[PDB]
């Protein structure tokens, strides 16, 4: 494979053959797990995925780790999971159960690894020098296609390395715990419902996650439960989500317990619960937060 | 301008002299108003941009209009505003208000306008088709460099229509009550504080908004306020929306009544309030949602 042209002096030749000069940044990812690779003077140095442009938190805005572990699940970006303020976070640490160490999320706490160009791949570097302005992000400027793309070094100017920043992606397919396979968008009526039918549609929230809704009326009150789930796969576990809205007819008064939706049973807040259902164990918990939400993981050994 | 490659069979010919194929979508944009523009065979037609791929609300799931407005406000992209339980939604008319009918929205609830390529910036087309598969997001697939783009027609094959996907943007800068551009991840301190001094930063959150938070400390209970805003430009309003939390130290007491950061008034939920800042008219409103949450925009005429 051919070796680029200085700037930067200096070359790294990776495991893989792909060369990358000085200053390069790029991700190593083996199955679910990523590393963040640095191209310095004598070699490559790799670390765990962290991720800037943070602020607050208990941990005086230090860096993200990139994915993170939290309540049992692994988090790819900032998430509001846990929070009543809407406030997208993250852990400093990759175990927050452990380390309970986070900061709060900004639009550029998100690293962007770069599609065609010069540089193979790699991420963008920010801030990077072109027509001697520092670009804190992706530009159209210098452009006639108006294509957006950032400098993977430093210096744009005088390195001249480059890559073009894709549309972000999420997983297209939500799998049934049935087997089933759907795409974003794909609507389904529920195969396991409680004599009330459920509305199912693959709404992705990049995770394949898919929402099931059931409408309740008593032409006074309208009761409106949903149900979101994703299966497992090589970046994500089960995971199930209940609500409860009752709305008058909208004015709606806070449900304050839960109903498990595949077994019609009523818990209180700050309950912990067990269900075999489609052969696997699961663990619930009764949250609330006026919607009546409840969280199931599988039973894990 | 040199005319495109048939199929397809027939061409518009725009105002600002862009040639654009048969079946083709693009964005009319006139200062903040959107139009969806499509190539028909017997020349341009242009509507309320519609966005698909929704499901769920009382509109049967309608697409959304993006944008579209509501609580005064003009939204771009879908919101959880007004939810407690996290659900992204978009009005299915321009005014919520008026019309109140609303759909969920799922990741494909979004126009993609390309960059590059065949198509002069039309927007993505789905499903195109691609080596007789039908695709309803952009692929990496046919390409060496993995770059994004999709067929800005139904069919790829025949058609040979196509775009790159570009990075979703979001504005830059936070510019301050006093006029201070700052960049996203900048921090500086607040300008006016009730004498407990705020810690600023500029979080974007797509809209040029900055966050100051508060940290009060008992060593038995922590406060912590925070204060998020936007000024007005081309596409947005002012905004300002404060928060408090009461945590044990972390274990939460829900806080059920908001204190306005620039006068240090408390007020109940339900209550409506006038304040006169920087030489500014602003209504304000105490929703509680058990975090102080209270919203103030300026007074309209
Ligand atoms: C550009 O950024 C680098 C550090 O990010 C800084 O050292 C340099 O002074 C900046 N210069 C310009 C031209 O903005
Ligand atoms: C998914 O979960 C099931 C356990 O219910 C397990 O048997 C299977 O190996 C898992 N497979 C993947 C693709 O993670
Ligand atoms: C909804 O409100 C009615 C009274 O306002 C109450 O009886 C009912 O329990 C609430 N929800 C349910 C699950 O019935
Ligand atoms: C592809 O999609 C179009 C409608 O979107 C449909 O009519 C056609 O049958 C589909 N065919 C394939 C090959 O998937
Ligand atoms: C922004 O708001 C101020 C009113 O406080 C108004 O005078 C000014 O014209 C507005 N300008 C823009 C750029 O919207
Ligand atoms: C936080 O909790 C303490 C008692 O637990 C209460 O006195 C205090 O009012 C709460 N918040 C504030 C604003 O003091
Ligand atoms: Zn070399
Ligand atoms: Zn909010
Ligand atoms: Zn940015
Ligand atoms: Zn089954
Ligand atoms: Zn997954
Ligand atoms: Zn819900
Ligand atoms: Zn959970
Ligand atoms: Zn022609
Ligand atoms: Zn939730
Ligand atoms: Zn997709
Ligand atoms: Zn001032
Ligand atoms: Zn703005
Ligand atoms: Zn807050
Ligand atoms: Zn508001």
């Amino acid at each position: 494979q051919p070796h680029p042209q200085p700037p930067p002096y200096g070359h790294c030749v990776t495991d893989s053959g792909v060369v990358y000069s000085v200053g390069m940044q790029w991700l190593k990812t083996q199955g679910n797990k990523q590393m963040l690779c640095t191209c310095l003077g004598n070699g490559v140095s790799c670390q765990e995925t962290a991720v800037t442009q943070t602020y607050g938190g208990n941990s005086n805005g230090e860096p993200c780790v990139l994915p993170f572990t939290y309540n049992g699940r692994t988090f790819y970006s900032c998430t509001t999971e846990g929070r009543q303020d809407g406030h997208l976070w993250c852990s400093t640490t990759s175990n927050y159960e452990q380390d309970q160490k986070y900061s709060f999320c900004t639009d550029h706490t998100v690293l962007v690894q770069t599609r065609g160009g010069n540089s193979n791949g790699a991420l963008c570097h920010f801030p990077f020098l072109y027509n001697n302005h520092n670009y804190t992000d992706c530009t159209s400027e210098g452009r006639r296609d108006n294509m957006k793309w950032c400098g993977t070094t430093q210096n744009y100017d005088a390195d001249q390395k480059f890559g073009f920043c894709p549309m972000a992606a999420h997983e297209e397919i939500c799998t049934t715990n049935e087997g089933v396979m759907y795409r974003i968008g794909d609507q389904w009526d529920k195969q396991h419902d409680m004599g009330h039918m459920m509305r199912c549609t693959c709404v992705g929230n990049g995770r394949g996650e898919w929402t099931c809704i059931a409408y309740s009326q008593l032409r006074d009150q309208c009761i409106v439960d949903d149900i979101t789930y994703n299966v497992n796969d090589t970046f994500h576990k089960r995971h199930e989500e209940g609500h409860m809205l009752n709305c008058t007819c909208w004015k709606c008064d806070p449900v304050d317990q839960c109903q498990d939706s595949e077994t019609g049973t009523f818990y209180q807040i700050g309950d912990s619960w067990e269900k075999y259902v489609h052969g696997v164990r699961y663990q619930c918990y009764c949250y609330g937060r006026g919607i009546g939400e409840w969280h199931c993981q599988p039973l894990q050994t």
